[PDB]
């Protein structure tokens, strides 16, 4: 038995989203096994760990934290600024909707405690989730973060992590930026902030993809080209890789079809390729789950539908996808 992390131990890490319950059974055993990077799937975002402006909540970042140091693993901190899962007292001041300077001190406040907690144990950050615009042609999207605080936000997020963080590096993370679209805007907002002495290391890929992407590898090294061109890290930060077009809303499939794990081991050794050939650039892979029991793709884009996205099936065991991405020299 071959250990994933083991194999890639000279390529980059391998990585697992995860909440407590995966610590025990047999996803406790795949992530010994096979991964030496872990990312808190909900745990570490902004509703969860401080759900009021006096209140935080520790318990289960600091059982990942533990887990991970009794294994000898390192985690991905996801994620201080982002558009969801953002509690609205950050927003409010009493009755009134709160000013830049009062969101901007809350900010402050937020991720030098998260920050001091976790930064002995955390690589990568994701310090700004999903800030480009995703469906028009503007540049970034508009959420209560940028309307209120300004376009200057993300400068600002990413001057203050840096203060807290250590060794960890700063990453600016989102999905869908390897499409041609989005991979220019990304592009171009990167580079202004950069060009503003913004302290970001790498860009966070995604990768929630589809087997049935016909441009994905294309994309994926046009992509990885790019953002490496402008000096920075990349990871692959959340891979899974869905049976279904993200259009395709179909509840009626109990497992799989023939062609469906054909093409996913297929499309899951072709993106494992591209990571190898850009290993000078690529630092860590992080799978957005562990097994196809528990996954995020049951729930979304359908509520109550089940999908099969990643490398160990609903038992736990290794798919064919995982045993074409180990066979290499
Ligand atoms: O449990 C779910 C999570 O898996 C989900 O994670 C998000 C997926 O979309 C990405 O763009 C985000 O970075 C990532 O945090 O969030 C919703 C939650 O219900």
């Amino acid at each position: 038995t071959v250990s994933l992390t083991e194999k890639y131990k000279e390529f980059f890490k391998i990585g697992a989203a995860v909440t407590v319950k995966d610590f025990e059974g047999i996803h406790g055993r795949i992530l010994t096994k096979h991964f030496n990077s872990l990312t808190p799937e909900n745990d570490m975002k902004f509703e969860r760990i401080h759900p009021k402006e006096d209140f935080y909540n520790f318990e289960a970042t600091d059982k990942i934290k533990d887990f991970a140091l009794k294994h000898n693993m390192q985690l991905r901190g996801h994620t201080l600024v982002w558009h969801n899962q953002t509690p609205e007292w950050v927003f409010r001041d009493n009755d009134k909707e709160a000013p830049k300077e009062l969101v901007i001190e809350r900010l402050r406040e937020h991720i030098k405690t998260i920050c001091t907690r976790y930064r002995d144990v955390v690589y990568s950050w994701d310090v700004v989730n999903a800030a480009v615009e995703d469906k028009t042609d503007v540049l970034l999207r508009d959420s209560k973060w940028r309307r209120i605080i300004g376009d200057d936000y993300i400068k600002i997020a990413f001057e203050i992590a840096k203060k807290y963080t250590g060794n960890g590096k700063l990453f600016y993370n989102d999905y869908n930026n390897e499409m041609p679209y989005k991979l220019e805007k990304t592009y171009k907002v990167l580079k202004s902030l950069l060009e503003e002495g913004t302290p970001i290391d790498g860009v966070g890929i995604q990768a929630h993809w589809n087997i049935w992407d016909k441009n994905l590898i294309d994309n994926l090294k046009r992509a990885i080209e790019t953002y490496a061109s402008l000096g920075l890290e990349i990871q692959i930060t959340e891979l899974d890789i869905s049976v279904f077009e993200f259009e395709d809303r179909r509840t009626d499939l109990l497992e799989p079809t023939e062609e469906m794990v054909e093409l996913q081991a297929k499309v899951y050794e072709d993106v494992f390729r591209v990571f190898r050939e850009y290993r000078d650039v690529i630092t860590s892979v992080t799978l957005w789950g562990i097994s196809d029991r528990h996954t995020w793709k049951d729930n979304f884009p359908v509520i109550g539908r089940k999908d099969w996205p990643l490398l160990f099936d609903i038992d736990g065991k290794p798919k064919k996808a995982f045993f074409r991405i180990i066979d290499f020299l």
